[PDB]
């Protein structure tokens, strides 16, 4: 398997492009950011507003807990390749403690609404919307070789007010380079696609468009996450009961996998549900044809056949919000 779109960008630029470990940090200096508020944290970091004490603007700051040098020059490495690019997180200033070298990530601040109480409140027109300026920032990052490998709601800071996106948290991203087989422990688990959960390796950017077809469905259909498995065997069950244990029979033999054969008794054989039975009256002023059409090319097992980003960005269903952007 290989990537259908931007399948050279790292094969053909110059090595130090891609080759993050070679990377020289240029360390700011710690005391030019002030710890304001904890605002969130992760298995690996703990994340905080500060402010900037020299221009007093708002700032993030994200510690880094312990981990092997080689995830922290990366996620650096891949932030400054794509500052400047649309929706992309702005990485400011990276600096370390003297006493203990821990490091700290400094970003701009998205002054965010919860995605668990924002979302609920999203007219039809604003998923559109905010589901497009994701968009551009997963063409634009896959365009530069990168692959985000964690799209999910909390990696999504939106200021709806300024109707501002920023997709966040570049910790699990990766360069991507035709025929490499990846570790597939990457992404949230209700986020994370089939390829993970049959071991195919050899994934690519496609992987980003099936987590973001897990956001769009659970936003359209009102359920978050929409695939709630309890672990990877569970997540796979969860997913075969919505597409069908057909579909899935196809891309294995396609693709050559053998299920392990536990998850293979535990999937079972499952009719495919049509998507319109998952439409209820919370949900129904949210779920039209355009909607249903554009998230039933995002989530199929083949990550191949899903529309890429640069594609999902000229369908239909974002008709209006192109022809608002033209003014
Ligand atoms: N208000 C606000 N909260 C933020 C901002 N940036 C991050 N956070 C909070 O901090 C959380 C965690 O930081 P993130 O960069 O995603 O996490 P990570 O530590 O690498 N964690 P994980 O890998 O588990 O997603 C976000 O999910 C968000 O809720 C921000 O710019 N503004
Ligand atoms: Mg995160
Ligand atoms: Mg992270």
């Amino acid at each position: 398997s290989k990537a259908r779109v931007y399948a050279d960008v790292n094969v053909l630029r110059p090595k130090e492009y891609w080759d993050y470990e070679a990377l020289t940090v240029q360390w700011g200096e710690q005391d030019d950011y002030e710890v304001v508020r904890k605002v969130g944290r992760g298995k690996y970091s703990e994340v905080f507003e500060g402010i900037n004490v020299n221009n007093n603007e708002k700032c993030i700051i994200k510690i880094l807990k312990p981990v092997k040098k080689k995830k922290i020059k990366r996620e650096i490495k891949i932030l400054q390749n794509l500052c400047g690019g649309p929706n992309i997180v702005k990485l400011l200033d990276i600096v370390r403690d003297q006493h203990s070298k821990t490091p700290s990530l400094i970003f701009e601040y998205v002054n965010n609404t919860d995605f668990k109480v924002l979302y609920p409140t999203l007219t039809d027109y604003d998923i559109r919307y905010y589901i497009y300026e994701l968009l551009k920032a997963l063409d634009y990052c896959h365009s530069q070789g990168i692959m985000h490998r964690d799209v999910k709601p909390h990696n999504v800071m939106i200021d709806h007010e300024l109707r501002k996106l920023r997709l966040i948290d570049w910790g699990l991203a990766e360069f991507y380079h035709p025929g490499k087989e990846y570790n597939v422990r990457v992404a949230s688990r209700y986020f994370k696609g089939p390829e993970l959960l049959v071991d195919l390796q050899d994934y690519d950017y496609s992987l980003d468009m099936w987590s973001l077809g897990c956001m769009f469905a659970g936003m359209i259909f009102r359920k978050e996450p929409f695939f709630y498995g309890h672990d990877n065997h569970d997540q796979l069950v969860k997913i075969a009961k919505v597409l069908g244990t057909d579909g899935l029979n196809v891309y294995l033999n396609k693709y050559r996998i053998e299920l392990d054969p536990q998850l293979e008794a535990l999937v079972g054989r499952h009719s495919r549900k049509p998507w319109l039975k998952f439409m209820n009256a919370d949900n129904q002023h949210l779920v039209s044809p355009e909607a249903i059409d554009f998230l039933d090319k995002l989530l199929r097992y083949d990550h191949q056949e899903r529309l890429t980003a640069l594609e999902a960005m000229t369908h239909p269903y974002f008709q209006q919000v192109r022809a608002a952007e033209n003014s």
